[PDB]
């Protein structure tokens, strides 16, 4: 009975409602958001894109770029990790199966896809585009279909409220959901009311993407468990701060001609090494 | 066709020292450019502890290391220094396979060291160093695999803290001697070393002012002052990410809102600015 | 610095029409390179069916080809032409990031077609060819994105087989005039076509001589005649590897040894010698 | 959940000696499943020569071949046996991460050697090997790092060559009793001696069949005599296939067409067959 990360995604939503799921932009952070405590972790496409590859969330990472780091943050961390695939990776829906078979096998516990149109953008921009109905169910249905392990999760996103609105975004939800769809992302929402909406509507765990600056409030945990939403997500946080704190480094260092006073706002030698587990691999090298 | 070795021996010639800023991964090689930095540098102790989430030991691949120069080369235009370790293998052929590929993956330059395959922090006590002759044949091998002429074969020397001052410095006499174009003389103590080992060996030194180790925070000005030609922050920027990111989970986790660390975060817009983003949304936009 | 697409285009004045073979892997490159071929292919047909298993029906990632195309650059100077597809992606973005992609991987050129999806793979009539201002807006994106200006963008479409011959015509000019410097027309039966081909846009056209099709198995002499200046030749090692390699497991398998097919393969001096084994060796004895 | 290395063991307990053969790619582990093959290999000698064009020499890294596995397991349901050179790497790090991501890449198995780091065939000669604790702690670390239980550590000496058959055979006991599932005597020149191996150790020995080395082309019932549990065949389609490439590329360079060795050729039909091809199209 080998060990099923998808499985220990449920296992965790089962002790935690809502589940915090927390982006953890590569392998280091993976295991900082491990040893702060979360159950589940999530990759972020837009991180990936943004942060993997210093490009845009707009359909120009592919399956690969993916892979790589769910590789890397699965092969050190054994939280169950939710991954970003934005629609599929391809046209067919032989895409989807490959794209669903190559995650599991790299170690993720589960995925979410989109309804958006090829190149699809950050849910929380305007302009945005969705396939149809059907379209977006064929995409559940081979992606149902591609699962190797049972347990790993198939989780539908609709980016329809902000296009055609709620009741037609709650007609979608309902449809993919039947399709397969193990989860509901419903992208952007603006009410607490609404989650609840879709929560009855579709019986199904529902996610709240609570990411900043964007199309919704920052709810609490308190908030979300009232609209019966089962998992929170923040998906770029962690990454957002890393980039400001980064940035003032190079901009001191680079005016100062040296870095010491900077140096209080970095995470000690010491502190790397005790989250890498460091000092018991380098005693192993010094027993030689 | 552009050369990214051309660029950065270039660079050294604009600015003494020159700065090099470690780039953790692609979004921060922008953020490096954007802040003035003229070359930038990939850490094999981040590549390790940061993209692999593992000790700097001698774990990472040589294709671990190639993915993240594609990825920051890919979308950065400035010249990258790599980390290279011992060259990835036990034979020179695959110090030659390191050479040609990082070259083609768009590398700039790479420093090799004299430590043995499962080498560790050049600032950790205890290491271990191959003899003279063994690292002259690695660098022999990196010299000669170059595809470009002006992609930069430095070398570095673990040697100091094993076998003294004069022990290192004769080390890098011959090793520059054997064809490296530049020198890495690691975790240096005292300021005056810089000067003497620039002074032996007549080529440009690198500096590794990386924090919490054996090297005093020097500034450029005393750098300059012992002829140093480049002073070098491996992981800076990293540190700093990682506190910040600490900080938002366990804020995140104890209180179930962000809302009281938004303040430490990168806006939307900047995040935007700093990848082009408005370039891509406009082109598909119309 | 060296540049494949300039080695390329030094390929096609020296030899008319110039024949590129595909080579499967870098192993059959550097037989290739030893036969005296000039340039090489990387056929997408091949990395679907050969590297992965999988039929030509747009399963591939642009991954799949970059690692193909790394390992037999990295070991085979030749100039490779490589197949790749519709840009592996939905937008003008995707289309840059491989032509850049491809070229840092060490790629020569390639070669960008107008099906939507993999709708003319999968042998669909209809609307299954982007409009001639989609394609051009393709090419746009793939001549705007090289690196290197002697990289070759080379524009391939089949429009013949489901549009007619003036139609594809109409197309070729277009896609040209759009940017596009050598033409890859598919399907074509007659010779007499080709020269059509050549008379209308000018610029090098390519023979897909790939067997078990459509088009006849024509020679160089009548390539030539016809105004051809490259001469394509996709799988046709690979199909001739796959029997023999074929053979070599049902006679394993029925007789218990392979003694009976040793003369059908390559001795182990044929392989050292085919990728400089012996040089490699001496060094590590000599250390 | 399914365990290739579980699906390894069960085939040697159906089949007897066990024919393991080297697929080159994604293409030919298809033909061989489509032969009747129930266990397949990935040559390091194959990846080097054939995915890289490079000599078996210790050029190749992990990453290369992790590449063919994932290549041939995502599309072959057969599990494959993979060579591991000896663990990538010079520490014991090493050896454990590269166990871990073949597991991961999907394989069943690998072997690891005695060897220095800059290995070479094992019919090749002036080889040279670690001593038997070097090898001894190689293999305990790659014991350990198994994600999978049934996942196969198989290790194979190159010690005959070097230290002759009592030494070998002593190396061996070491090896299996650090932990070594299965045991790889390599490039054994006389039947007898594998019935020597396989009495010492008691775990299944591989013979390595491959042409043109110090190993005579044993039939399965002269290794079934000898208690060889596995035949392997690590090249010999990659062999054939070669010589047929050349042909064509020979032929078609001097005659200006491939029309005289079309006959030579896997038909459309027949490779669209292998490949499941009308099983996608009708989908
Ligand atoms: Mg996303
Ligand atoms: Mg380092
Ligand atoms: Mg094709
Ligand atoms: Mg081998």
């Amino acid at each position: 009975s080998l060990h099923s990360p998808g499985k220990a995604f449920r296992a965790a939503l089962t002790k935690e409602n809502p589940l915090q799921i927390v982006g953890t932009i590569n392998a280091n952070h993976a295991l900082l958001a491990q040893r702060a405590g979360y159950q589940a972790i999530y990759l972020s496409g837009g991180g990936v894109a943004a942060g993997s590859l210093g490009l845009p969330d707009l359909g120009i990472s592919t399956l690969d770029d993916v892979l790589t780091d769910i590789r890397r943050i699965t092969d050190v961390c054994s939280l169950p990790l939710l991954v970003d695939a934005d629609i599929g990776f391809g046209s067919s829906a032989f895409n989807v199966a490959r794209t669903v078979k190559s995650m599991i096998k790299a170690g993720a516990a589960g995925l979410h896809i989109e309804d958006q149109v090829g190149a699809k953008r950050s849910g929380h921009r305007p302009n945005k585009a969705i396939v149809s109905k059907e379209e977006m169910v064929d995409r559940i249905r081979a992606a149902v279909d591609a699962k190797t392990d049972p347990d790993f999760v198939i989780m539908a996103r609709t980016d329809a409220l902000a296009v055609e609105g709620l009741d037609a975004a709650i007609e979608r939800a309902q449809a993919y959901v039947e399709a397969g769809a193990e989860m509901l992302f419903p992208e952007a929402i603006t009410e607490l009311a609404m989650y609840r909406q879709f929560a009855d509507a579709v019986q199904v765990p529902i996610l709240a993407n609570i990411t900043e600056f964007g199309a919704t409030p920052l709810f609490t945990t308190d908030e979300l468990r009232s609209a019966h939403v089962a998992m929170a997500l923040y998906p770029l946080s962690a990454f957002r701060a890393m980039n400001r704190a980064a940035e003032h480094v190079y901009n001191v260092l680079r005016q100062e001609g040296t870095q010491k006073s900077v140096i209080d706002t970095m995470q000690t030698r010491n502190e790397l090494y005790e989250s890498i587990n460091y000092y018991q691999y380098e005693e192993k090298l010094d027993n030689l």
